[PDB]
């Protein structure tokens, strides 16, 4: 909140606006609780009154992942408050996003001990009728703001669904949220340097297009001397060399989503998306490395000052050290 929200707007502000299509078949479950099907998201995080009690009509604690989700629903639509694991990293991440062109929800911060995060809790507490928002987010030192994005998890995806929404607009867009884990070294999400079975919860498809909006991104600085080195660039290379036929790697993740969902969306995807995953990774070679590490910095002293948030002094080294390897 603060200095980091308006670099937040900033960096959101050059986002290319997606889709002004509607594609109903992203449209979130119809199921006190929230109808997420018909809800609206909250236009201005960056402004709730939370003195308003008038305003909220209720919260409803998500009973999937972490725990600590909730959809506040006030008049003016809906907005999410949670508790994070690793906030920092997740923040951070957010705005790498963003930077990277990709539509992460919007985020802000809020301390605890604070005026505003005095008065929000005390109007959560206010409006909890289920005896567990307090206990769980009362506890944390600083708490999450985010966007309702109107879409669904990958997951989620039927089969009878995904030929309409795994264009070759989505694939390439995947493509490019691949690149940028490697970057940070999120193993959760698409595996591709990790035998992990990776995970599609990570992932949401928005209403608007089909636009891909990440979740839950976490950097894990591997630094130093490690395999993800040699790794990527290797991956990079065979990549390059002839782009025309489908890698191992994206053979390999191409089977994951094709499970989940049942759908084999056939070499042609594997193109895309390794066209996407490219593309980003062009886009990062053109980055002025002195001026980019600023950028960062900025981040990182935004955290630091508006909340007493330090992320991992190894954090920003590393991410160079890859962005330095896509030259
Ligand atoms: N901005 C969002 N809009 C809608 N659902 C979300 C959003 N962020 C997270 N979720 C979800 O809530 C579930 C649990 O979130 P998470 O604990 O962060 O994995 C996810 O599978 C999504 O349905």
């Amino acid at each position: 909140a603060g200095a980091l929200w308006e670099i937040e707007k900033e960096l959101f502000t050059k986002l290319p606006a997606p889709s002004s299509a509607i594609n109903s078949h992203l449209q979130p479950a119809k199921p006190f609780k929230v109808d997420l099907s018909t809800a609206v998201s909250y236009n201005d995080i960056g402004d709730i009154n939370w003195k308003n009690l008038q305003q909220f009509k209720g919260i409803e604690r998500s009973e999937k992942g972490t725990e600590g989700l909730f959809f506040v629903e006030t008049e003016s639509g809906v907005f999410i408050v949670k508790r994070s694991t690793n906030i920092e990293s997740e923040t951070f991440c957010s705005l790498l996003c963003m930077r990277l062109g990709l539509h992460a929800p919007k985020v802000r911060v809020v301390s605890s001990n604070s005026e505003e995060g005095t008065n929000m809790l005390e109007c959560l507490a206010a409006i909890d009728k289920s005896f567990r928002v307090i206990t769980t987010l009362a506890n944390q030192a600083n708490i999450l703001l985010m966007e309702l994005v109107r879409g669904i998890t990958l997951n989620k995806l039927t089969t009878t669904s995904a030929p309409e929404v795994l264009t070759k607009s989505t694939m390439q867009q995947l493509g490019s949220l691949m690149a940028l884990d490697v970057i940070v070294n999120n193993s959760d999400r698409l595996p591709i340097a990790w035998t992990n079975e990776g995970n599609l919860d990570n992932i949401m498809l928005s209403e608007r297009g089909a636009t891909v909006v990440p979740i839950d991104s976490k950097i894990i600085p591997l630094d130093a001397s490690h395999p993800h080195g040699e790794r990527v660039r290797e991956l990079l290379r065979t990549l390059i060399a002839h782009p025309g036929h489908e890698s191992s790697q994206f053979h390999s993740i191409r089977d994951i989503i094709t499970l989940y969902t049942g759908y084999d969306v056939g070499t042609e995807g594997s193109i895309s998306m390794q066209e996407g995953f490219l593309a980003t990774v062009r886009e990062c070679a053109s980055f002025d490395l002195d001026a980019f590490e600023r950028e960062l910095l900025s981040w990182q002293e935004s955290l630091q000052k508006c909340h007493n948030l330090s992320i991992s002094p190894q954090a920003i080294p590393f991410i160079l050290r890859m962005l330095r390897i896509f030259h």
